[PDB]
């Protein structure tokens, strides 16, 4: 509260030019200062759930030492659109760790569905998020049905604030044991799908990991990230968008611009 939005930023003009709604929550983990805009509204997760899915797998691996190296074979029926990694291993299978990396770093859809099944489906991932104290997150459906992004539909949504709070717990806090925490960070750092989103606002000499989401309808897309500016504490942030019409286009540039405004609001020189 007292450290929230100490410096106002023109998020309203940005979302008006975009023609929709932008939700932002950014936390300076050193001072506790935050930037918050529509931060408690629900927005569709789209593929951004796959980051939390990989964290849930890592959490289970703390109790099952063989889990990450377990080989998983799958049939052609498991390959759903946009499975760039898993399609190359159809004839061989992949390990749980490889599927998790593909889901995070390439947004591989077949990999995500296989891992979701392992965790007990959308309710199982939701249960994991409850277990770390996130009462907002909900996953309800599987890929690709979870991408419908229907206005007013709370299914398969969270808030920017809850996303940021949960990301902080998993990447910097105590929700994962130290080896699993660093593996989660390493997978996020290796993401290949986010170069035009939060990363476009982050100087090249800072470390960053992120997970994107893009629903394909209702101007709905998002990104969340941990950023390590040199010489100061890391920043955790989430940027989510949506728009009122089914055929509205998403914008990567708006996500990058919102991230820049969040870093400016926090007084982080970039
Ligand atoms: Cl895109």
């Amino acid at each position: 509260h007292m450290l929230t939005n100490l410096v106002a930023e023109p998020f309203a003009k940005l979302e008006q030019d975009f023609g929709g709604s932008i939700g932002v929550y950014a936390m300076d983990t050193g001072s506790g200062a935050t930037v918050s805009y529509r931060a408690e509204e629900r927005f569709p997760l789209c593929s951004s759930f796959k980051g939390f899915l990989a964290a849930a797998v890592l959490a289970r691996s703390q109790q099952q030492a063989g889990l990450l190296d377990t080989p998983i074979r799958y049939g052609k029926n498991a390959l759903v659109p946009w499975s760039p990694i898993s399609e190359k291993y159809l004839t061989t299978g992949m390990t749980v760790a490889e599927l998790s990396a593909a889901a995070v770093q390439y947004s591989d859809n077949a990999a995500a569905n296989l891992l979701l099944k392992e965790l007990g489906g959308p309710a199982g991932l939701t249960a994991f998020m409850r277990s770390i104290g996130d009462t907002t997150f909900r996953l309800d459906r599987w890929q690709l049905e979870l991408n419908s992004a229907i206005p007013g539909d709370a299914r398969d949504t969270s808030s920017p604030r809850a996303v940021t709070e949960s990301l902080q717990k998993l990447t910097l806090g105590s929700a994962l044991a130290a080896p699993q925490r660093q593996q989660f960070v390493d997978w996020l750092k290796g993401n290949t799908t986010g170069n035009h989103r939060i990363r476009a606002a982050v100087p090249a000499d800072w470390a960053v990991g992120d997970k994107t989401g893009t629903c394909g309808v209702y101007g709905t897309a998002n990104d969340y990230a941990v950023v390590w500016p040199t010489g100061r504490a890391p920043i955790v942030l989430a940027v989510y968008t949506r728009a009122p019409n089914k055929d509205d286009k998403h914008s990567e540039a708006v996500i990058a611009a919102a991230a820049r405004l969040a870093l400016e609001g926090l007084g982080v020189n970039g």
